[PDB]
RNA sequence: CUGACUGGGGCCUGUAGAGCACUGAUAGGGCUAGGGGGCCCACCAGCCUACCAAACCCUGUCAAACUCCGAAGGGUCCCAG
RNA sequence: AAGUCUGGGCUAAGUGGUAAAGGAUGUGGCGCCGCGAAGACAGCCAGGAGGUGGCUUAGAAGCAGCCAUCCUUUAAAGAG
RNA sequence: CCUAAGGUAGCGAAAUUCCUUGUCGGGUAAGUUCCGACCUGCACGAAAAGCGUAACGACCGGAGCGCUGUCUCGGCGAGGG
RNA sequence: CGCCUCCUAAAAGGUAACGGAGGCGCCCAAAGGUCCCCUCAGGCGGGACGGAAAUCCGCCGGAGAGCGCAAGGGUAGAAGG
RNA sequence: CGAUCAACGGAUAAAAGUUACCCCGGGGAUAACAGGCUGAUCUCCCCCGAGCGUCCACAGCGGCGGGGAGGUUUGGCACCUCGAUGUCGGCUCGUCGCAUCCUGGGGCUGAAGAAGGUCCCAAGGGUUGGGCUGUUCGCCCAUUAAAGCGGCACGCGAGCUG
RNA sequence: AGCGCCGGCCAACUCCGUGCCAGCAGCCGCGGUAAUACGGAGGGCGCGAGCGUUACCCGGAUUCACUGGGCGUAAAGGGC
RNA sequence: UGAAACUCAAAGGAAUUGACGGGGGCCCGCACAAGCGGUGGAGCAUGUGGUUUAAUUCGAAGCAACGCGAAGAACCUUACCAGGCCUUGACAUGCUAGGGAACCCGGGUGAAAGCCUGGGGUGCCCCGCGAGGGGAGCCCUAGCACAGGUGCUGCAUGGC
RNA sequence: GGCGACACACGUGCUACAAUGCCCACUACAAAGCGAUGCCACCCGGCAACGGGGAGCUAAUCGCAAAAAGGUGGGCCCAGUUCGGAUUGGGGUCUGCAACCCGACCCCAUGAAGCCGGAAUCGCUAGUAAUCGCGGAUCAGCCAUGCCGCGGUGAAUACG
RNA sequence: CCGAGGGUAGGGCCCGUGACUGGGGCGAAGUCGUAACAAGGUAGCUGUACCGGAAGGUGCGGCUGGAU
RNA sequence: GUAAAAUGCUAAU
RNA sequence: GGCGCGUUAACAAAGCGGUUAUGUAGCGGAUUGCAAAUCCGUCUAGUCCGGUUCGACUCCGGAACGCGCCUCCA
């Protein structure tokens, strides 16, 4: 939660090459900002184009106290300016994604070995008087989601024990690497949606020098500062409204 | 008469045990290179630490291929039964 | 086949006549301090209180976790 | 990077799939078999032919109707012993 | 799978296991013979370039160096230079 | 003088495979089944009491470690049997153990009642029918007071099946 | 005394708010900080115990053409 | 032989003025060619991006932004930043209250600004030799209407 | 205080890398402008920047004024040098209230890069290019090597 | 006898629905190339055939709705 | 019969 | 489990007892209205532990991870 180090993952939006360089915009503008936070930033994948934008930049921001503020930054945030890319000076209006997440553990995964039912029984195939006699077949159960091992690779118990053991972890740990990234995902989906030229959460109008926090209603017009790092205005006039949106009663 | 076995006497040995002098291991303490941290400074060096610890020292130990030590026995020759 | 042989002791479990960590007012024999008619130990008969609690906590206010356990009438009363 | 060149069409958990009773659908009250699909094909593949194909089969799977001493679960009778 | 070294091996010699650890299948014309001469590793201090360590000086230092190559024995009163 | 005759006391100057088409002579000197010894593995029961359980170590639990029992599993060993000890599962027929699935009798409970949990005593009797697969095992359907776990050459082929 | 409408078609316009949001929409389109096109207000236009909408039929549609259409290149001559 | 759902607000024909062509023709320009000196490398000057900064004010952006606005940044310039003052204000008009001033020398205190200060001297008609009483430049405090803004929009504009 | 920051990157220029050159001495020929808290002749002190004197001129009259390349004479001898003049130390001059950030200039010392510049790229067709000095605006002084001007000397080549 | 209808068996047509699968329409931004419109940088288009990630390419014959 | 080195540029009257 | 092979920078991938590998990318410039393509330049390394050697990415020994093969007669 608010304590953790927080990872932002910026995507382009509809715009095309003039969304990926707004996209290029605010991810100086938020490196910035955590330099003014003493933050530690550190990128870890970044998707560049050749014309200097970024099609994604996914980057941690470490220190105590990160997923607090930035938190405020998940939405689709909406530019209006003349492109570069624009030759006949048009005025577009493109959209880029930030997302905001927790950092989490890397936690490790091993077999409860007491919801674990390890069965022996004799084998099928060929073998003659071994197996018909010997006790080289295994399954292993995980008691309580039911799913189930079976090998009789070798004529061993004890190898056949082990290697079923191997894909039962390996088995349950995918179970569980994809319920996270089920979440993971509908999370995403939720913060930044199909990044649609509405569903805006903050507009910068370059012609008219201003920003917009449509979810407040705060505008300043340091658009040079707030595109420079300068972001603390804005946060602390949505932990004011986050209080008076808490009142009881 | 030289035999097994036995009495005396000399010489050879590195085990049991023990030990730490060598080769290694080793707990804690002292002292004390170097690292971590470290208040501070890079104009230049200092200072701090209930951090990790080289060497050295103290107490306490470990070893088939460690021995400053070291039996009981064993081997061999001589003389005698 | 030859002692229901003699003398001293232990065991009550048929232990003897099939086993360990560990547990035990089993029983017998030694020790070592301690308290005792400055009336001890056991029971009984009293008192065993007061500032009333320091953190935590809507009460945890003698009678939760945490922080230390000052003192009065004294023959004594721990904020237990 | 390497090879002489890197498996084409078509087919695929198969007379081939180890993990495997893969997964999804169908059938059943319930289906490790069966049929239809999917394709990370351990280890299909083009005359040791590939994929289909009406008709044929004392070949080998799966299902239903009919009927039953196969069975619930056994009883009685006959004749040769 | 032959050969060498150490241990196991129970203090003479010898002693097994698909027991524990290593090495050999070369080399040297001097790394051989003799005579003569010389003595290490390491530590502290000192010294342009020059450092942990190149060469030079002092003091301490019995052998922990060296002995082509594995290990053991041996060894400066030399087998070392 | 010519040897990785290195399988290094060196068969020839000169040499690889396959047999489920197989064969003879031998061995329980030696493997596969079962027994035996052992019990690492397996199953069961304890010791310790860190900690969980709002509170409270012990209702129910038991970190790190410790001690055993059993002789169902997988092994180790190679002791009777290789002039033969027929090997999976099913069927049929049982019998025994009890570490008890149900039924009977109890203690504790974080037991209001009903219903459970946990441990103790108890082996008299009981412990169903079906779908899948050769299966043992397991899953599933429908019930049940319950749908126990083991030994008997993994009981039982001069009893059947195959 | 109410109901529809006032960008064009189509009769009836100005001010504030909003800022591709909120919304309008029968078609062409409106709205991205000076909107007669969104919402309100004033003002206007049309009907009036009614005003609008939705559905459906004919019309406009000579757009199934008898009245009253077409086929070189727009859809359209059959390969002969 | 020959549909439908769904969907679009058009799909089309010919012709016009353009623009474009790695189409043609005919022309031209230091456009190439033909020449001569350079730039790109070096050191400095200056402008700029970027980084940095409390601030490093802003505008200029291919040719046609970059010794450009700037034909002169130590202060001033100066629009930026830090700290100290200012409240009809540095300036404009007009209206009411205390004054009634105009102006010129000083005093503290402060970095200065500013704040608090202490000396004095007026016009016009007059009632006038009256105490002096008014109209009376201008000046200062009470209030006003107000000013001030290099704050934004060169995509609302003029001018250049 | 900043606008003058400095790991870096680009544009415009200046100065060079040398002998058809550098140096010293002496000796010539311009044009355009500017000049009253203004230009400064001339004289002295100072190596010099400058200072103190101090004529003349609202200026075809007095001054800024040396033009520079050029010429004659002598020197350097092919070297990172008598080429180059960056960087830094020290001692001073002037403006200005005030030169730390952050001015210009003078003298002494220090004497860096640089040996003609990769891919690439700019200008110029005649008094042009190149080379050489001069003045002005702004302006207290100046970071001007910039701008706008002015004359001196004076080419090569254009088939197409 | 016929006979409502009930039952048995086999056909026809229609509607809904189905693991999976085939393309189609739409989209103010994505990935790969650049086939077509200029001789579109290999004139295009065409029926058919074979091939290729994709547009497409190539063979055979046809068309001009092709350039100079 | 001729005779091309060279790909691309989203989205706001 | 046995046996063989391997670990190198951003990626893929080599040689070598003493020593800028290489290609593509990345970085600075050039060219272009801009991007690509193209052109001039530029460069970061040897998994861990222990030995040998004057010297180890390179040789020996072990660890960890990956790949290939085998695991048969009951
Ligand atoms: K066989
Ligand atoms: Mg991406
Ligand atoms: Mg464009
Ligand atoms: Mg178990
Ligand atoms: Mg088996
Ligand atoms: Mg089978
Ligand atoms: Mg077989
Ligand atoms: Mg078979
Ligand atoms: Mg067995
Ligand atoms: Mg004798
Ligand atoms: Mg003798
Ligand atoms: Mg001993
Ligand atoms: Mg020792
Ligand atoms: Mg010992
Ligand atoms: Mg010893
Ligand atoms: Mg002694
Ligand atoms: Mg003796
Ligand atoms: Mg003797
Ligand atoms: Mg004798
Ligand atoms: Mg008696
Ligand atoms: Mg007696
Ligand atoms: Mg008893
Ligand atoms: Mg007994
Ligand atoms: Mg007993
Ligand atoms: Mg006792
Ligand atoms: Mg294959
Ligand atoms: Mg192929
Ligand atoms: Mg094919
Ligand atoms: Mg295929
Ligand atoms: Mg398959
Ligand atoms: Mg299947
Ligand atoms: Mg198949
Ligand atoms: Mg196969
Ligand atoms: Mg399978
Ligand atoms: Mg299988
Ligand atoms: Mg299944
Ligand atoms: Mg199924
Ligand atoms: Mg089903
Ligand atoms: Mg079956
Ligand atoms: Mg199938
Ligand atoms: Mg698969
Ligand atoms: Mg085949
Ligand atoms: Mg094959
Ligand atoms: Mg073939
Ligand atoms: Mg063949
Ligand atoms: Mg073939
Ligand atoms: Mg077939
Ligand atoms: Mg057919
Ligand atoms: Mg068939
Ligand atoms: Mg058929
Ligand atoms: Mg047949
Ligand atoms: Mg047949
Ligand atoms: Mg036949
Ligand atoms: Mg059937
Ligand atoms: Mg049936
Ligand atoms: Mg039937
Ligand atoms: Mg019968
Ligand atoms: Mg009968
Ligand atoms: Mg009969
Ligand atoms: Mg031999
Ligand atoms: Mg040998
Ligand atoms: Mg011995
Ligand atoms: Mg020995
Ligand atoms: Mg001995
Ligand atoms: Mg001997
Ligand atoms: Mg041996
Ligand atoms: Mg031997
Ligand atoms: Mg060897
Ligand atoms: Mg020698
Ligand atoms: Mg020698
Ligand atoms: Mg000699
Ligand atoms: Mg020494
Ligand atoms: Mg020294
Ligand atoms: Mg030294
Ligand atoms: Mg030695
Ligand atoms: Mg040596
Ligand atoms: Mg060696
Ligand atoms: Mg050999
Ligand atoms: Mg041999
Ligand atoms: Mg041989
Ligand atoms: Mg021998
Ligand atoms: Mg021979
Ligand atoms: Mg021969
Ligand atoms: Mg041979
Ligand atoms: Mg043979
Ligand atoms: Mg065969
Ligand atoms: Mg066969
Ligand atoms: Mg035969
Ligand atoms: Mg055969
Ligand atoms: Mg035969
Ligand atoms: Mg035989
Ligand atoms: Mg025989
Ligand atoms: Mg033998
Ligand atoms: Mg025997
Ligand atoms: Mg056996
Ligand atoms: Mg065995
Ligand atoms: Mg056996
Ligand atoms: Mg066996
Ligand atoms: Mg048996
Ligand atoms: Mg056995
Ligand atoms: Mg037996
Ligand atoms: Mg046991
Ligand atoms: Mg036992
Ligand atoms: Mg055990
Ligand atoms: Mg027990
Ligand atoms: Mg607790
Ligand atoms: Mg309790
Ligand atoms: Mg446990
Ligand atoms: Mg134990
Ligand atoms: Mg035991
Ligand atoms: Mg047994
Ligand atoms: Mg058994
Ligand atoms: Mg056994
Ligand atoms: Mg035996
Ligand atoms: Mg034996
Ligand atoms: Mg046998
Ligand atoms: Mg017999
Ligand atoms: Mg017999
Ligand atoms: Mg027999
Ligand atoms: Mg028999
Ligand atoms: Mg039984
Ligand atoms: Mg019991
Ligand atoms: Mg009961
Ligand atoms: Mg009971
Ligand atoms: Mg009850
Ligand atoms: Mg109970
Ligand atoms: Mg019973
Ligand atoms: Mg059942
Ligand atoms: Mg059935
Ligand atoms: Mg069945
Ligand atoms: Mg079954
Ligand atoms: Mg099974
Ligand atoms: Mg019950
Ligand atoms: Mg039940
Ligand atoms: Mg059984
Ligand atoms: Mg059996
Ligand atoms: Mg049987
Ligand atoms: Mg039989
Ligand atoms: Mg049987
Ligand atoms: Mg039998
Ligand atoms: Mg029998
Ligand atoms: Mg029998
Ligand atoms: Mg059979
Ligand atoms: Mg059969
Ligand atoms: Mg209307
Ligand atoms: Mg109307
Ligand atoms: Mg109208
Ligand atoms: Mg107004
Ligand atoms: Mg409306
Ligand atoms: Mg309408
Ligand atoms: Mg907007
Ligand atoms: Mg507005
Ligand atoms: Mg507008
Ligand atoms: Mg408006
Ligand atoms: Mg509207
Ligand atoms: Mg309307
Ligand atoms: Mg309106
Ligand atoms: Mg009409
Ligand atoms: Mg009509
Ligand atoms: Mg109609
Ligand atoms: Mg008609
Ligand atoms: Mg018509
Ligand atoms: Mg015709
Ligand atoms: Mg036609
Ligand atoms: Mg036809
Ligand atoms: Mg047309
Ligand atoms: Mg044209
Ligand atoms: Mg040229
Ligand atoms: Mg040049
Ligand atoms: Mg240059
Ligand atoms: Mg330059
Ligand atoms: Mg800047
Ligand atoms: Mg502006
Ligand atoms: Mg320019
Ligand atoms: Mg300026
Ligand atoms: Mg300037
Ligand atoms: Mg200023
Ligand atoms: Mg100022
Ligand atoms: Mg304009
Ligand atoms: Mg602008
Ligand atoms: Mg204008
Ligand atoms: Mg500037
Ligand atoms: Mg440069
Ligand atoms: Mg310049
Ligand atoms: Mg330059
Ligand atoms: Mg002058
Ligand atoms: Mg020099
Ligand atoms: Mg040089
Ligand atoms: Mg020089
Ligand atoms: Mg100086
Ligand atoms: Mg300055
Ligand atoms: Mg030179
Ligand atoms: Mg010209
Ligand atoms: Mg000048
Ligand atoms: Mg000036
Ligand atoms: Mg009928
Ligand atoms: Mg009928
Ligand atoms: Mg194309
Ligand atoms: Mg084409
Ligand atoms: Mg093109
Ligand atoms: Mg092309
Ligand atoms: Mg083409
Ligand atoms: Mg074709
Ligand atoms: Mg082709
Ligand atoms: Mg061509
Ligand atoms: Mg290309
Ligand atoms: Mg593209
Ligand atoms: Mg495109
Ligand atoms: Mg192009
Ligand atoms: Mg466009
Ligand atoms: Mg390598
Ligand atoms: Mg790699
Ligand atoms: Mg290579
Ligand atoms: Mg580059
Ligand atoms: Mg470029
Ligand atoms: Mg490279
Ligand atoms: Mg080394
Ligand atoms: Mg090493
Ligand atoms: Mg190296
Ligand atoms: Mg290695
Ligand atoms: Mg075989």
């Amino acid at each position: 939660m608010d304590e953790r180090d927080a990872i932002v993952e910026i995507r382009a939006g509809t715009g095309g090459e003039e969304a990926a360089l707004f996209a290029r915009d605010l991810f100086n503008m938020y490196l910035r900002f955590a330099e003014e936070m003493g933050f530690e930033t550190e990128v870890l994948d970044s998707h560049p184009t050749d014309l200097g934008g970024f099609s994604k930049v996914v980057f941690e921001v470490r220190g105590p106290g990160a997923y607090g503020t930035f938190k405020y930054e998940s939405g689709v945030h909406r530019v209006q300016r003349v492109p570069v890319t624009e030759t006949q000076g048009r005025i577009h209006t493109s959209t880029a994604t930030v997302a905001v997440l927790p950092k989490a553990e890397e936690e490790d995964f091993a077999l409860n070995m007491d919801e674990i039912r390890i069965d022996v029984m004799r084998a099928s195939g060929p073998g003659g008087q071994g197996v018909n006699t010997t006790d080289s077949a295994v399954r292993v159960v995980h008691l309580p989601t039911g799913i189930m091992v079976t090998c009789q690779d070798s004529r061993s118990q004890i190898k056949n024990r082990e290697k079923a053991l191997m894909i039962l972890r390996s088995r349950l740990l995918e179970m569980k690497r994809a319920e996270e990234a089920e979440r993971l995902r509908k999370t995403r989906l939720a913060q930044i949606g199909t990044g649609e030229r509405s569903e805006k959460i903050r507009t910068y109008n370059f012609p008219q020098s201003r920003v917009t926090d449509h979810r407040i209603g705060f505008t300043t017009h340091d658009l040079e500062g707030v595109l420079s790092g300068h972001l603390t205005p804005i946060l602390e006039a949505l932990k004011r409204a986050d209080q008076e949106r808490q009142l009881a009663a």
